[PDB]
């Protein structure tokens, strides 16, 4: 077996490799639109000749606390043959990129995983948290206090791209886990959001000037809603999309993929009605050069000045120093205070776990609780991370 | 009809209401136990003669952030009969215990909700959420890191009542949500224990000197075990707990009611084997008195002293000064800079929503974003808050 | 928001509407063959610019006891925009077509009901009642007695759609709840009798000269067969289509909706093999103009000649005089013997719900317990309703 | 109603027929197809003008124990209209195919039984026996023992046609249940490997030098692959092949419909991993000339030289005579020692039933517990029974 | 930790670990009836003081091909506590018990499996095979060969006890796979063919002068009988009591686990009635000395004399030489012409997997076809091989 960039010659064996390995494989149209996003050098083959293995990055651009904006190399297409699992190909193919996005000055790397047993020990952590809620409509009572007691248009998709873009880039900059949408996703998109025969059906939007929510009948269940993706950048956008979507009088059901700090549920009488239905992992990050990634982010102002010595599982030891919401972050050979793997590093970084729940667990291991508690309140975000698109 | 303390005489008509209300409810021998936590004049009745509505509250002690036991008032066999619905009954018996509760000198009353859209027009907020976790042991490998790489032993539950009663001292001590468990209570949970015809299999106990875990093979699925309750005062013991539950070689599944930061999920390889199967509001709190209890709990010792002005809908205006983990909470007529209905100061106060979370559905009100970010750092809690037992 | 007829610009705003309230929305060129059923000044819209509510009246010609044939305005195609609910669109539209139904000199209007509580308040009431009868065919035998102990052929829908139309316009002329069906409405049904890629299988149909039945294999469950229609004129003919649709061998049920006096069970030596599956409303009908309604449809020979006074809640008062299956209805002040609200006339009408029961409810009010046998005799009908076709 | 072999003016109503009698038919395009495997005079029709009962034959090759390959009429296309049942239709049908397959020399019969209770009284008898088997492939390991501890690879399966074909004619000539696959049913094989829009998903092979194995996911279950045919002229091929199907790590479950005696449980370190989730009669015989068919097939060569006299109830009785692996069958008056059925025979003639099985349910009846023992012995397949394509 | 006989003391911590380890744990007095079986040293235990770990054998009585009734060392009550997992507890006990059988003179060792990944390791295979088999009765008819065309009985089986056990000594004499049943289980059978509160119905019983079946009808589905015992000693009684619970009007399905050879599909019309919804391996036999094994058991008649070299892995090197169904097996040094595992051996034995079989998986080596052929004649079963009860 040989690890190589693929020639031109190497992607119709990648695309037979892909249709077998995801099943929400669309085809080689999409798959040649999602190319355009990987760089020169961005992806590696194994050969046996044949595809028995592939893996590449694209270049993404993901918003940290503090508004911050950060280069990030996006794992993707990631798949071994079921003729050649047990050889090491994925530990090999994961070294060789990880080398290529070190050495071309990307701090972190992102993906969305499979399973969750795989990535952990190549270095990434779970950073952000997916929460299906699930809501009766049909008993939905907007609280007294909720605000819009109509600013909002049920509309084609495509006749409103211009208007989703704009609203979506400026939800992005805001919201760590945001991801920049290049033009050919949004092409994607709104070709996912015309009905297929045998299919999804139908999706419609309903447009707010400062929010947006994408949505569509079940393809089986006719009475559940599912949105696909609801981006609001006011409050007041937030709630009267939901006012509209409750406002699906045919629907028993309305579903969406959210984040744990979702307000939907403080906007009803019955906060039990938002019914969590669903929790995972989102997106993973592996931190490449921890000093960058450490300096990159704002923390919380809250928290007086600090200082401790960090030391990454085979990640180097650094003097780190938070105040005024900035991080300094240098080369120490001083005893450590706290110590953890490279992965735990990823899942503290946009403030989705605490340190000290990873304390509790024995991932993060120091003897100062002081020092915990000013850790989980300096790397904690101000405005919840959410999870922008999955690739 | 006509509201009063019940005599002795009105106690079968309770009971009659209770088993026809409640289908949780054991018999008059299990009522008669609980009964003993119900002060003198603890109770109402509605009489139409008959009884058609009743309510009481039992002494509790509840801990707070900053380990403070609070005098807690707790509400419970509260029923209206199906023939006496809609007549304000329930109303009027919340009306009199909550003025004979804050004539008594409670500062908090506190409930577990039936449903979530009744109580938080009394006052309550939900204020601890339940967390079920399902985990699929076949697959489930501790992480390398994990602790405890024998401390625990199998015993019979009803022979070591002494150490369970001792462990969960310690436990309630510790954690916000957590209450004092009286002897009535220990009796009732140690003749749950055994297995009943029809009903519930025989429960045993896992035994460490620092924590202890109840489970039952599920009545039906006889793959499923249940822990009812799992006490760990340290790390250490919830992990070696947590191998030995996993050490259920003929379970396919372990489920237990546990809190959003239990540590579990990172004790494993793969953290998504601890999956989310539901998720509800657990305690109910009504603040009685607002400065009694804002001065009673510590806050995080991580914000700079800072004050402002709180107005409680109907509940008063205060001068709330934070400082050095510490709140001083005076009258005052000046302007408000925050605002909020009662049942959102419950859902604050023991740390398990966010300020800023209730501020964007506007059921919390300021013109100030820095205000929010320290009211949401001061409110948080260092210990994460747990339920303790329904009631 | 205004309301006024739709111009040609406004047709593309209703099919959004229109695609976004009901999953069964074929597309444009559907709504476009049933839009010829369509009055000039038939249709209203709520614009806000764009559409936010429509609502439109089809002509129609249905059968009432006596073979009568009057002529029916047909409501449909009724969509409020989730944007816009509760801001009384559904009460101005409904509001302004009745106005128009009434001044075009319509007798009845009726409709189908999405939801059972919306339409009793503007005078609706339910006057056919569906029947799914589900028949285990394995175990299904034909009675001694029962008839046609090779009359009926299997046959392709598209060829013999002469011999469907004479023998459904025979069917519609003798049974209360017939609907005359038009040419693009046969065009529609045989469009739909065509397999779909990832929608319904192929239709087939049995053929006799006194009836047929349309049938298709379930989408999914590959043992049952849905009868989508049949329409006998004989009992001969219903017997012989009956005697075929149970010779479907490859099939475990044959599931048909159909009405509460079907015979079928009664040709089987089990009746209970045809098992009720579902019930449900079906047309439902409000009496535009009570005396014109009253005297059209023929009544009961078998009661007597009788005399009564019948007050329509806020639609006159009538002395109605009932004899030789005629009645006259006259305005009068004399005091009233019989009280309901409009409703409650339409749900009599068709003689699908007897006098009795609604004054068992209180919802038709005599003290006169012999002027309720006389009514329930006279309103009652000779032959079944039966529902026609949705609309 | 008339009896006869179709002109081409009958095939469009023998076509309706079948649309309206299988639910797995294709269209007229795939029937033309198989059409060609039908000989002149290989199908008959009833017609009453119209076609009410159809049934054919085609050309086949069974291959049976011993390597032999006999000249095989496949029965298929049968079917009686729903109008028709109960008239005897398919009793004429069979006595007419069976009449011209006797007179053109087949010494066999066989079909595929759309139901378990026809084809008995026919003289047919289930041959072969399907067994599902479904691997949970997250906990199988294979055993030290098993084989092969690259020669796979993952390919297209309209790319590697040659090589399928090959694989397969070299297995269908090994193996008892063996047919030859003419090139129309390769053709109609590997479009069914394509994705229908609302359909199947795309077919995937794995390719050894001696065996293939064809699979798809699952239409609506995404976890579960299933392997429409796999293909092993070596025990190195098929523990190969398992062992990439076991590589499919993106699935919970592989589903295969195999033979009683697949070697794929034996592979596993968990021999409970591979379940029987399904068993059914696959091919059924009907032995058309005794002497032909018994003389024709090998026997074991374990037993010693015995004789004996069969009867088969109405169809001779015999002095047969097996030794050295042949069998001598010639008429006889002498007294009958084994009696028995023609269907029965059909069930022991490839080894999947034993005689024993059959004397225990009367359906063999002898005095000789010896000769039942030597019958047993004779009638076993060396090589296990297994079942080509149905048709 | 300590591995030991246990005293008198250690029982109440066996009968600990026993309720948390099985759910099919009756209860202490239970577990004293089944001691009963144990001899002296039957028993091993591991202490941390506290029981961790526990196996025994039972005294049981073996019947295998030829009739011939072998001493047998059955494994019971084998746990290890959840929380002494992964510390060779399993292979200590196991070790040590094989020890005390082999000692003590059994041939052969058996149990039945918890999990099937286990007791290969330790040298069992599985040697039985459970198959249930599900009739819908109300389609049942009995072919007109089947035999009985009233013998049988209803009865209370508590009143019948000394017929059941004449019926089932004759049974268990005869099949291989049979047990002695001992008065102790005869105890326990009878105790549970009562109804308990919240458990099991009433246990009837079909009584043949040569056959009985123990049935009740299911806990929860009303319609279901499952047989849980039939034990016919002729072909003549198996058929009657099969009419008699074919009988069971009320039924729609009587389920029962029998062996893959039960002759029942072939009594009825259709032999896809009798459906098989679960198979699962019965009873794992470990061979302690393979010459005493060997030799001990019949062989088929039907082949001729011949003679190999048979190696176990790390369990000798034998001369076997089959004839006159008898085998002689003699220590040689001579080259090996087949080798196999011991557990394979063990699979083998009864006759339930063929040799064929376990070599097309290499758990069987040679380079002989021709001596795989006759030892799969050789070691085939005259007789079907059945499971007679768990333990
Ligand atoms: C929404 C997700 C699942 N889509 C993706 N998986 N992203 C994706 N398919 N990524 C990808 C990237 C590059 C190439 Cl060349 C081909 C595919
Ligand atoms: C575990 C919960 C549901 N148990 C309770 N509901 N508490 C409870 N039943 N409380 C209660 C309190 C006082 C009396 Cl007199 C009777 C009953
Ligand atoms: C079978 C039923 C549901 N079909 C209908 N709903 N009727 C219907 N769609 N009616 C309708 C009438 C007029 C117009 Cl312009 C557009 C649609
Ligand atoms: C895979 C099976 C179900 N395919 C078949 N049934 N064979 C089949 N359809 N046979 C067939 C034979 C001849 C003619 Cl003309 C038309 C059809
Ligand atoms: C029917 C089966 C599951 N019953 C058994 N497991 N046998 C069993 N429990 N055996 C057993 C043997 C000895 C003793 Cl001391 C205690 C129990």
């Amino acid at each position: 077996v040989t690890l190589c960039s693929p020639t031109e010659d190497d992607w119709p064996g990648m695309f037979l490799l892909a249709a077998a390995s995801f099943t929400d494989f669309i085809g080689p149209e999409s798959a040649t639109a999602w190319r355009t996003l990987v760089p020169t050098d961005g992806a590696v083959v194994v050969r046996d000749s044949e595809v028995v293995g592939m893996a590449l990055y694209m270049d993404l651009r993901l918003t940290v606390p503090g508004e911050v904006v950060l280069p990030t190399a996006g794992l993707s297409f990631v798949a071994v043959a079921p003729t050649h699992r047990r050889r090491g190909l994925l530990r090999a193919m994961c070294a060789e990129l990880h080398r290529r996005i070190a050495d071309s000055g990307y701090p972190v790397a992102a993906l969305h995983a499979s399973e969750g047993g795989i990535y952990g020990r190549f270095g990434y952590g779970p950073a952000t948290t997916l929460h299906e809620l699930t809501v009766d409509r049909r008993f939905a009572r907007f609280h007294a206090d909720a605000p819009g007691g109509s600013s909002v248009r049920l509309v084609r998709p495509t006749e409103h791209r211009g208007e989703f873009e704009a609203i979506y880039e400026r939800w992005r900059q805001q919201v760590p886990g945001g991801l920049l949408r290049p033009q050919v996703l949004w092409d994607e998109l709104l070709a996912e959001a015309k009905a297929a025969p045998g299919g999804d059906r139908e999706s419609f939007a309903l447009l707010h000037p400062d929010g947006y929510a994408l949505y569509r009948v079940d393809r089986t269940d006719l009475k559940l809603a599912r949105v696909s993706e609801l981006r609001a950048v006011t409050a007041d956008a937030h709630c009267a999309l939901w006012r509209a979507l409750i406002g699906l009088d045919s629907m028993e059901r309305i579903s969406i993929i959210t984040h744990p700090q979702d307000p939907l549920p403080h906007l009803l009488t019955d906060t039990r009605l938002a019914r969590t239905t669903w929790r995972q992992d989102g997106l993973w990050l592996r931190i490449m050069n921890v000093p960058a990634a450490l300096e990159a982010r704002g923390y919380a102002h809250e928290v007086g000045e600090f200082s401790t010595v960090l030391e990454v599982s085979d990640g180097g030891r650094f003097a780190l120093k938070i105040g005024d919401g900035r991080a300094r972050c240098t080369p120490t050979d001083a005893a450590a205070e706290i110590e953890m793997d490279r992965d735990v590093l990823g899942s503290l970084y946009l403030g989705a776990h605490r340190a000290s729940t990873l304390a509790a667990a024995n991932r993060l291991r120091t003897k100062d609780s002081q020092l915990l508690r000013r850790l989980d309140a300096a790397f904690a975000s101000d405005v919840p991370v959410q999870t922008a698109f999955e690739f």
